[PDB]
DNA sequence: GCGGATCAC
DNA sequence: TATGGTGATCCGC
């Protein structure tokens, strides 16, 4: 199938549904708000403008000054994952398109799958019609975390202190493991086929070295993504995806050079609504974020344009921060419909329990509770509440819980809540 | 501190 | 029949 066909069978499948009348609703809001976001660039003045082009300009140089060159971060991306893994274990599964989930809701695809455009996070009854020949198999999640370990195992040899992403992907600061690397004999970088190989002591070797342990040790092959800061690494990830490398030197003039066309949608933050939006501005490649710089610095808010601007100069993040505390802990869950207040009051309940169990599992107390409740049209909505000391249990946050659910059957007395979904959120937790 | 929105995976 | 779960951040109040 094709980008034009695909898009068809899609909208056949969601139109007049629920799901799709919500998506409309948010679609509307989001033009609404460029609307007035045009309605703000329409009165800006020359004299704005060039003030304002001055004062990013200034900014500008703080920054390129300050311009980090010297380390090597590697993005580690396990190719369709889930996927992968229940392939390498099922061979009737070979040269057919599969995807891992339920026919609710798809977690991942094989490359053969994403051809016929079924992806991630796609209801596995749309897929279908995408690709009826689809094979959906269940998720094992347990073997997903194991198989993850093995790889967790072998990138803890090339930064200690690596940062986990999800399951299947991972940054890493391999600046100091090249330091050592580079005077090290050919037997510390000699490994065996599963009769021997051996790797280099340049980046790019290291990372041969690292996708083909792991292929070894899983049978599964990974990409990478080689550069000086984060966010560079994080894209060029991508690049020769799967089974594949791909590094930006360090200098400054690669990075550039490698920036120049690449649209701003593909950075880690820019979502599809910020990508729409800047679209509207002309803004679909990081040069065009940079030409636009003072105009962004006068539509948008300080960080966001601070980031912008990191963007379109190809900064990022050249450290890794050893994972700091969670900032909070939830659990929730969608089901067919439930209306009856009593059976709401009794999922409440057990969403608190299961949220007590996990809060013991890290020994955590917070001081906020939020409940989540989604109605059978999509819609959303987040009631919160702060209490002076720390809860803990499935009773005290129970407590709370209780109390914004009933307040939120009240707002609607005396008609029902019609939800779909329910969730207790906890944080607040103590410095 | 609260609630809606946005984003990553 | 049928459209997810967890965690984080930001902005405007
Ligand atoms: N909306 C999404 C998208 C992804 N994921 C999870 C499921 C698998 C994991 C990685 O999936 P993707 O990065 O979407 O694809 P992949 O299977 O890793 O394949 P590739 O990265 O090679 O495209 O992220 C998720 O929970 N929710
Ligand atoms: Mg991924
Ligand atoms: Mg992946
Ligand atoms: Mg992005």
């Amino acid at each position: 199938l094709d980008k034009e066909k695909i898009n068809k069978i899609i909208m056949e499948a969601t139109k007049g549904s629920r799901f799709y009348g919500n998506e409309l609703k948010k679609e509307k809001q989001v033009n609404q708000r460029i609307e007035n976001m045009m309605q703000q660039k329409a009165q800006i003045t020359s004299q704005q403008l060039r003030k304002a082009q001055l004062q990013v300009d200034r900014f500008a140089m703080e920054l390129e000054q300050s311009r980090n060159l010297s380390n090597t971060i590697v993005h580690i991306d396990m190719d369709a994952f889930y996927a992968a893994v229940e392939m390498r274990d099922n061979p009737e599964l070979k040269d057919k398109p599969i995807a891992v989930g339920s026919m609710s809701m798809l977690s991942t695809s094989n490359y053969h799958a994403r051809r016929f455009g079924v992806r991630a996070a796609m209801p596995g009854f749309i897929a279908k019609r995408l690709c009826p020949q689809l094979i959906i198999v269940p998720p094992n999640f347990d073997k997903y975390r194991a198989v993850s370990k093995e790889v967790k195992e072998i990138l803890a040899d090339y930064d200690p202190n690596f940062m986990a992403m999800s399951l299947d992907e991972a940054y890493l600061n391999i600046t100091k493991h090249l330091e050592e690397r580079q005077n090290w004999p050919e037997d510390k970088r000699r490994y065996f086929i599963k009769n021997s190989v051996v790797f280099g002591t340049s980046a790019q070797e290291v990372v041969k070295e690292i996708r083909f342990r792991i292929e070894q040790k899983t049978t599964l092959t990974a990409s990478a993504g080689i550069a000086p800061n984060t966010m560079l690494a994080k894209v060029c990830s991508d690049k020769n995806k799967p089974n594949g490398q791909y590094q930006i030197l360090p200098n400054r003039q690669a990075v550039m050079d490698f920036i120049k066309d690449l649209p701003i949608r593909k950075v880690s933050g820019i979502g599809k609504v910020t990508e729409k939006m800047l679209k509207a501005l002309g803004i679909i490649t990081c040069t065009e974020l940079y030409q636009q710089r003072a105009l962004l610095s006068l539509l948008f808010s300080e960080t966001s344009w601070h980031y912008f601007l990191h963007i379109s100069l190809g900064l990022g993040s050249t450290h890794l921060t050893r994972d700091g505390e969670r900032k909070s802990m939830s659990v929730e869950r969608t089901f067919s419909e439930i209306n009856k207040a009593e059976e709401q009051y009794s999922l409440c309940q057990e969403l608190c329990s299961e949220l007590a169990q996990d809060l013991q599992k890290e020994r955590l107390k917070g001081r906020t509770v939020t409940i989540k409740l989604k109605n059978v049209n999509f819609e959303v909505k987040t009631r919160a509440s702060t209490v002076s000391s720390v809860v803990s249990t499935a009773e005290e946050i129970f407590a709370i819980a209780k109390e914004l659910l009933k307040t939120e059957i009240d707002a609607d007395f005396p008609h029902p809540l019609r939800l779909r979904l329910m969730g207790v959120r906890i944080s607040s937790f103590p410095n």
